[PDB]
């Protein structure tokens, strides 16, 4: 599913994203755009390391979900990959939260450190209601 900009700020809102472990909505949201443009099927192999990032928030294979053929890999979020290309978006969010709960925070993503950090993120929830 290829969400719309408010649509998803509102979903995103409900799943109790906004300020978890201190990462403003409009960051979860500039991060998304970034990471997939809102597609929730996204999917991208690196061949570098034999991983591949899954769902809206691309979240990688070696360490937070299992999809069997990534070479010492870890399941974290103890989900199937396949859990992050659903349109229900729960999964992807509950897991987007394990990954925060490490040191790194939001910064895990090398994507928010390019297009998001000390940016003016307003523009992502303007005009969204939330
Ligand atoms: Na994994």
């Amino acid at each position: 599913k290829v969400f719309e900009r408010c649509e998803l700020a509102r979903t995103l809102k409900r799943l109790g994203m906004d300020g978890y472990r201190g990462i403003s909505l409009a960051n979860w949201m500039c991060l998304a755009k970034w990471e997939s443009g809102y597609n929730t099927r996204a999917t991208n192999y690196n061949a570098g390391d034999r991983s591949t990032d899954y769902g809206v928030f691309q979240i990688n294979s070696r360490y937070w979900c299992n999809d069997g053929k990534t070479p010492g890999a870890v399941n974290a979020c103890h989900l199937s990959c396949s859990a992050l290309l659903q349109d229900n978006i729960a999964d992807a969010v509950a897991c987007a939260k394990r990954v925060v709960r490490d040191p790194q925070g939001i910064r895990a993503w090398v994507a928010w450190r390019n297009r998001c950090q000390n940016r003016d993120v307003r523009q992502y929830v303007q005009g969204c209601g939330v």
